[PDB]
């Protein structure tokens, strides 16, 4: 069984699942702080309410919601918006790159309690366990993301939950990490290396998955093209087109790779952690939301040939066996 | 009147007041994150309503905890622990050294927006009311810290609570501070410049009282040594001796500055924003906690000649004109 912000649910209740979104990008604490800032917390959950019941309407039944403490993961905010669109949601341990003090002077032995404290007993006081372990890295691994990594490898390993990563702009960082996580004796199958759509090197993909790792090919509507005026927006979200990211997938499934496949959006409903207004740029591009990979990704690779069988089996059950702890 | 966690007060209960401590040195979120970091929540409340009442037998009413968000300010944990323990603590809004992206990404008028907020409006969802502005810089201020000195400026301006700064890593640079809070229109009559105990050069805190800042002679007990195998002990505590600190007080006043002088600990009750079990090293080397200022440092100065009338300026006086919200 899998744990969700509204209990656990069996493998079968799983479904169609966008295996990295976001309900809010933000910081510990801040959207408690001030929540004017996404113009009320009342507009926010409106916001994401309505945008996952088109979600749900388009076929997704689960989201894994990879915000960590330090992107602002509000798991009351996550249970209310799943509970009022009726979609599952999993939450997320581990550390993203804005980790705050008290997370940074920490140990790898204190960071595993962590993680197991948040996937065992549950976040904050809510009872609400993580289902996931989201970890992140620059460029090269620094000193701390190490310590991350390993925590997240024997957090694995204690409860058998599974590990997204990524490494920060298209940095191709899988094989780095993948050194690390294979030293703690981590299977592969548990590892999603994310943001793998950052980049077209597909024989650095091809090698990932052939060792057994999961491919995040999660960012696909993120596009900058049209926005080339706007700088921020081509930092966030690249110039390649959102075709181009998904036909990855398709590269992936022709090199016999199908099983290995995971498919997102990385996209939310409010964003703090970045520059002011950021979620209207990102709404302008993508006015599908999480709708996006459903209505207009699955589609046009099904017209690019593929059977509609391989489709529901990225979709449905590769994330099943991905999340199933182990 | 003055917001406290409990409430508004009026001037006169202010009584005897440490301007510049915390019950909890953290981050945003983490304690309702990691409670067991601290032994348990319940621990962490204990422990501060033991120092708290501790502070108030010797003669304490009123601290300032200077934590803001970044710090990991609970006000929910100061609300319980000033109840418990009968002293009221005043919360703080501002920016320290540890901005999540979420506010280092701000503009100067965000910024100012959410000063503004935990000050008139409240803290989270709880009616809180900051009652001071704290801020930090380093070094040579950088261009983020120039702006959350401004916001801070502004949110004063608007309404009258006052700020307390500091320069982390170097014992000058108050000049720093106060040319940007001038450019601003700040009197320096609202500004305490903080840890300033940390420097011995008299001619420098001189010049700054001579101008109206408040001189915040705040770190007292940490000089603390003996501990030379620490790197981390030392490089937060320091090499100096407390009484040589405590005799700045001594120099300010006969120098004439009595009505610039603010006193404290800058104490706390949980850390961990540094090393672990760092609180431990803490109370190991200041076992008095927050009843260090009363218990030790007031008689010093007593012994020294001090008299009680100037004594009792600086420790009521003082704060009450400085905390009391004046445009
Ligand atoms: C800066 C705050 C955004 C919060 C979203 C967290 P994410 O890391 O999963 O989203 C991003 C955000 C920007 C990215 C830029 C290049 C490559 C991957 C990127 C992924
Ligand atoms: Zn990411
Ligand atoms: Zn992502
Ligand atoms: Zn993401
Ligand atoms: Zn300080
Ligand atoms: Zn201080
Ligand atoms: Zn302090």
């Amino acid at each position: 069984r899998i744990n969700t912000v509204r209990g656990p649910i069996t493998i079968s209740e799983v479904g169609f699942t966008l295996t990295h979104e976001h309900i809010c990008g933000s910081s510990a604490g801040f959207l408690r702080a001030w929540p004017e800032f996404f113009g009320s917390r009342e507009a926010l959950v409106e916001k994401a309410v309505r945008g996952l019941r088109r979600a749900r309407a388009a076929g997704v039944r689960t989201i894994v919601d990879v915000s960590t403490f330090d992107l602002g993961r509000d798991v009351r905010l996550l249970a209310e918006v799943s509970r009022a669109a009726d979609v599952h949601i999993v939450a997320a341990t581990g550390v993203w790159l804005d980790p705050p003090l008290s997370i940074r002077m920490r140990s790898v032995e204190e960071l595993t309690q962590f993680f197991l404290r948040e996937i065992q007993y549950g976040i904050e006081d809510t009872g609400i366990r993580a289902g996931i372990i989201k970890v992140a890295i620059t460029g090269k691994v620094t000193p701390f993301q190490e310590l991350v990594l390993r925590a997240a490898a024997r957090a694995s390993l204690a409860t058998g939950v599974p590990v997204i990563t990524h490494t920060a702009g298209s940095q191709r960082g899988g094989e780095q990490q993948a050194a690390i996580f294979e030293s703690e004796g981590l299977s592969p199958s548990r590892v999603c290396i994310g943001h793998s759509d950052e980049t077209d090197d597909l024989s650095y993909l091809t090698a990932l998955a052939a060792r057994g790792y999961l491919i995040g090919l999660d960012r696909i509507p993120h596009s900058a093209i049209g926005l080339e005026d706007n700088a921020s927006a081509t930092a966030f979200m690249g110039s390649r087109s959102w075709q181009t990211r998904a036909l990855l997938i398709k590269a992936l499934i022709d090199q016999g790779y199908m099983k290995q496949i995971l498919v997102s959006n990385d996209w939310l409903f409010g964003i703090s952690s970045y520059v002011t207004n950021f979620m209207d740029v990102m709404d302008s591009v993508n006015p599908d939301g999480m709708a996006f990979i459903p209505l207009r990704v699955i589609p046009f690779l099904r017209e690019k040939g593929i059977p509609q069988e391989t489709l529901a089996g990225i979709t449905v059950t590769n994330p099943a066996r991905f999340l199933s702890p182990t």
